[PDB]
């Protein structure tokens, strides 16, 4: 369309922390990473603006021009809410109507076609669902993704209840995107990411028993944390390659990772927003994950 582009059927849209002072133009990241799709993170409640803002108080509209320029090369974005720290819009809003108004302001500012709810903290899932019923009614072209903590012993944790609530309420669930990271008791590697994927497959089959195997895999995305994780385990470049190959074979809907600005070498094991604590060259993980899209027709 004139102000929005198609996202491929099998896509890779890694997270960019928009609040970092190192932030490059989106078009520059496209050139460097090889992907022209990104998940922009995170919108939170700003007390200063009494509404949505990046990391809870950078002006909402700051990146409109960057998104326009990315769209000029055929790129597109997913706008993400939430993340590790609150206050989330869905926590601060007193009513689902207020919450939907805020989500719609974000959609309208960016002409967004896809939203991501990265729900890590405790929330009122009923209020969220009620808000999203309003959003999908008013903005019926906007897809919803849910990015949620996971563990290779269980699949989704409390986030399972969120998806259950969505499905019951009749809220569209376009993507379920477990965060395959930070288990603490077992390492963040490809084997464990695949176990999470399999568990989530079973979880979604329970909610949507009428869906085919291929329909369920299409709903699933996986998001590792590249290189060193918060628990000192390391999701390696070999893990990336193994996961990409598995993802291609299973024809899953999407991959992402935390994060674009971490895709640089750094001192071994150091946790940073600016590098991944491994020795792989700049953009090495990005280039491996792009192979997922390339299997299914993508070229850039
Ligand atoms: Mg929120």
């Amino acid at each position: 369309g004139p102000n929005a582009n198609p996202i491929p059927e099998h896509f890779f849209a890694p997270y960019i922390d928009m609040s970092l002072s190192v932030h490059k133009p989106l078009v520059e990241y496209a050139k460097l990473t090889g992907t022209k799709y990104f998940t922009l993170a995170f919108i939170l409640y700003s007390s200063v603006y009494n509404g949505p803002a990046w990391a809870g108080s950078i002006p909402l509209e700051k990146f409109v021009d960057e998104v326009r320029e990315l769209r000029e090369i055929g790129g597109e974005v997913i706008i993400a809410f939430g993340g590790a720290v609150g206050p989330y819009l869905c926590q601060q809003a007193s009513t689902p109507e207020q919450l939907a108004e805020w989500y719609i302001k974000v959609i309208d500012t960016y002409n967004a076609t896809y939203l991501d709810f990265a729900i890590e903290a405790g929330i009122d899932a009923d209020k969220l669902a009620d808000a999203l019923l309003i959003v999908q009614r008013e903005r019926p072209w906007v897809k919803f993704s849910f990015t949620l903590p996971s563990d290779p012993g269980i699949g989704l944790a409390g986030g399972y209840g969120i998806i259950e609530t969505m499905a019951k309420k009749g809220v569209r669930v376009d993507r379920v995107n477990p965060m395959t990271m930070d288990y603490y008791w077992t390492p963040s590697n490809a084997e464990n990411a695949i176990k999470v994927a399999e568990n989530v497959f079973r979880q979604l089959k329970q909610i949507y028993p009428e869906k085919s195997d291929e329909e369920i895999w299409k709903m699933i995305g996986l998001t590792p944390m590249i290189g060193v994780n918060d628990d000192k385990s390391v999701f390696t470049l070999e893990d990336a390659q193994q996961l990409v190959d598995w993802a291609i074979q299973h024809k899953i809907g999407s991959l992402a990772f935390w994060s674009v600005d971490r895709d640089h070498p750094g001192p071994t094991g150091e946790v940073s927003p600016l590098h991944r604590g491994t020795n792989d060259p700049d953009w090495a993980f990005s280039h491996v994950f792009v192979k997922f899209m390339e299997a299914f027709g993508y070229t850039f």
